[PDB]
């Protein structure tokens, strides 16, 4: 198996966008961005080289990635030979983009720069210790129904119960927003109702996005969600009304 | 799929050991230890934790966990109702300790516990910017022969280039080693020419780590080893196999950068 | 007072990288972080435009921009009419580069980016908070001799006591390194010795980053400074042997 | 230079207020909000302490503090030795009450209480996004003569154009505005030219706060009226005045994208 782009697939951003009602015009922007932990080629005398990838994909690229593809093509890069790791970076650039739709940011980095970086949390106030009883784990979007009539705030709050499914997946997300204070257990019971919920990574977020925005209409909305890898490969979707990106890319506990 | 202690598989070390064609009495002392990146259950009133859980197994085991297996038994956690923390811990320690056939240890901490944590590098000098040329991955153990000629030193080194066959584990994984030792002086270019020949071999994890050990003894002859590899994750948990002819764990836990 | 891209003044890093003895070959990598909170001008229509612009200006580049002529190159964008954001972004880029010798980065970015963005503090363990007596302000560089006798560690820590001078100045600054432990009395001791001697911020990361490295000799060093504002604008100088970049950049409570 | 209470230099608001021709009962009510972001001093045994201060000083108040004066004032605690936080937030409320003429409140808090904190807009909407030509920045106050033709509504609009005037401030200031009114419906682009004449007026901060409360006052005629205005910092304090018919103050300090 040498270098092989033709394993990459595309899925359209559109299949679950068309499923949120929403038009071709967005009411976000944002980016996914990748980690690659597995990255790994050989120089041009044959010696393994090992590199941790870190990827932008812009949210307005017509299609995402879909993972395990993700992971098959990088695999085909460990038996071959490249020129330089800039080559490397350049033929990520290209495959890349050309199988997203629109041009992607790729950062070749080595493992010495991670030494001595620390693990961080989220921004804001966590959600997670409530006391409740949940009694049906089936996704209802409907629990945010009423969810903001508060004083208007600017506030920022996360979880770490994100999971959703056939291997589960899990995740943290945070959630910043400047409109009517959310009701915090409403904000927990929603997100804990997408544990059995089947969806992509940046699915989930761009629902989570849109079911705020419908039941509790905030003025300005952030939503950055820090998934554990799979198949050597992490995703960190990230859609706001008024952001572009995000502006820490740093590994949480579970990552 | 709830709690399910029969997902675990023992699988006895005697297995491969054999092939290295041991003495009765070990060569090593160690452990493997683990880190369970996926841990979450849900508390008595159905609400979910997370945590991250550290295992340590003694390489004294009759057995070691086969890699797949725990992460279907963590799995089974995801959906159970479980009274407390502590009962989480002690079944852990219970149905690992069963498994391996010696007591195991498990810590199980808060995410919090992560916070401001470091990433971290291995000790002593990296032999893996050598300009030299390898096109030909068999594995080969006669890479050693006369690899130490020197006078007697005390070094560390270390390696990031281990990784397995993809035809055996499937999908490619990955390590960094780290070998300490009191002897001849090792032939630098003749051990990561050893190294990276585990790419097409048929032993990685636990096995890879004593195979090095037992390698490395036989043909450098050291008067102390120490050989300890920290492997990438592989369904949310991590195996870290360290094996020593003097010492019997790492200082720490702490995670590498691709962890 | 048009736009008047001669008012910039360069500084050479030479100045005092020379005080340092360092050679043209530097220990470090790194780039100097800077954030414009004044950023207006006029659009096409004579209609003002207000912005916080964020430059990156790479360590290696012959030049620093002196703060006090930034000031006062941005402040002749005021009243000049400008055919976009985007002409704003490019001549920033383009008088930037040339003061510098080298590509600077801007991003241009709207008010509305910030809204709801969280105020952070620094990574890793906080070394203030010490029942100590400090007898003496006069900058000693000797504080820190035999200060990292401690275990093999990878640590993370910061200060918000530094200043230096003729109005004061005001940083926090965060140490990531790899090597013998540090003694945290004797780094806070060197930290606060910077009271009374006079440089520029870039030129305290420098110093801090050089004597860490010759009295600690740590196998990694990544030193982070961001000072607080004068002018409008606010300097964030990186330094690392292995890092290249920040991983964040984001305001602290006194920015 | 060491702790000076002789730094504080007061300004009469009568000075400025009598050039707006008020009646003998002032017209508004209000505070001026300040935001030390600077503040630090040394503790008994020498070692720098750090803080941000928040401080309301009611418009009742017979003086005004001059901004460069009270950086000056915050500046010669740097290298002051007190025993206590109580000590110092004690001395500010002291000083700075004796200055302005009226009890003034001081919040002195640790940077911590800030980690999280939130940068805020202000309330309503923005009137900034306007398809109009500018050419001529003189103050002009006539720009709202017949500027509320409307049916009479409850709204809230704000700007981020206010700069000051560069030779008379020397380097401009700048701020955003919150002007919340019932009455009849104020044309927008009336209100933005005239916001975006003071870069070339004479008056900025609380004085620029008091011109705009009385010209649309007398231009506009609302029933109810709140204008309030937060300037980017200068010399690493900022001011916040408002004011107001019906309300007293903001319900928070909290800092914008600018500031
Ligand atoms: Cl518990
Ligand atoms: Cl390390
Ligand atoms: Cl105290
Ligand atoms: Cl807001």
């Amino acid at each position: 198996n040498q270098y092989d782009p033709s394993l990459l697939q595309p899925v359209p951003r559109s299949l679950n966008r068309n499923d949120l009602h929403l038009s071709a015009t967005l009411p976000f922007q944002g980016c996914d961005i990748w980690t690659l932990y597995e990255l790994s080629w050989l120089n041009q005398k044959g010696l393994p080289q090992v590199a941790i990838g870190e990827v932008s994909i812009p949210a307005t690229s017509a299609n995402l990635i879909e993972s395990k593809s993700f992971k098959l093509y990088l695999n085909s890069y460990n038996q071959t030979r490249f020129a330089s790791w800039d080559e490397v970076q350049t033929r990520l650039v290209h495959d890349l983009s050309a199988c997203a739709g629109e041009t992607v940011t790729v950062n070749v980095k080595s493992l010495n720069e991670y030494t001595a970086e620390p693990i961080v949390t989220m921004q804001g106030e966590c959600i997670d210790d409530q006391d409740i009883e949940i009694a049906n784990y089936e996704f209802d979007d409907a629990l945010l129904q009423g969810a903001a009539q508060g004083e208007e705030v600017s506030e920022v709050l996360h979880s770490h119960l994100l999971k959703s499914n056939n291997q589960p997946d899990w995740g943290s997300v945070e959630i910043a927003y400047h409109g009517a204070k959310m009701n915090r257990e409403a904000l927990l019971r929603y997100l804990v109702s997408f544990r059995e919920h089947n969806e992509f990574h940046e699915q989930c977020v761009e629902r989570i996005f849109t079911d705020i925005m419908r039941y509790c209409q905030p003025q300005s909305l952030t939503v950055y969600a820090r998934y554990t890898r799979r198949g050597g490969l992490d995703i960190n979707p990230f859609r706001s009304s008024h952001q572009s990106a995000p502006n820490h890319n740093q590994r949480m506990a579970r990552q």
